[PDB]
């Protein structure tokens, strides 16, 4: 059960040029697994469970809120939790289709 709104949704920006590409490996470490993609930046790093590079870049950047590659949520480091709310619909929506086909 999400949040359905969230402070930091004003922070989400237009996706990059080339689109996304879930299958992009962590920017820092270059793993493949558990990456996230920011949704202010576009830079993608890793998850807590591999080497941390998001909440790294959560810490030196301050960008709040960031897209699972693996399962499509997306998570505020600010507020705790995860948030969907329209302004994520365009993001998830591209991220599925390159995901799935
Ligand atoms: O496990 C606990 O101590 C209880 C509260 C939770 N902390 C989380 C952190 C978290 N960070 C996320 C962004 C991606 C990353 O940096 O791994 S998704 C996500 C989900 C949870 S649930
Ligand atoms: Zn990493
Ligand atoms: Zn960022
Ligand atoms: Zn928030």
């Amino acid at each position: 059960s999400p949040l359905p709104w969230c402070p930091h949704l004003v922070a989400v920006c237009p996706i990059p040029a080339a689109g996304l590409d879930v299958t992009q490996p962590c920017g820092d470490c270059g793993t493949i697994q558990e990456n996230w993609v920011c949704l202010s930046c576009y830079q993608v790093y890793c998850g807590r469970y591999i080497n941390g590079h998001m909440l790294q870049h959560h810490g030196n950047s301050g960008h709040p809120l960031v897209l699972s590659y693996i399962d499509l949520s997306a998570w505020c480091y600010y507020c705790q939790a995860y948030v969907h709310h329209q302004a994520l619909l365009d993001v998830k929506n591209i991220a599925h289709q390159n995901k799935f086909g």
